[PDB]
């Protein structure tokens, strides 16, 4: 999940 959501940035 940690990456899916750090693709952000």
């Amino acid at each position: 999940l940690a990456a899916d959501l750090a693709q952000a940035l």
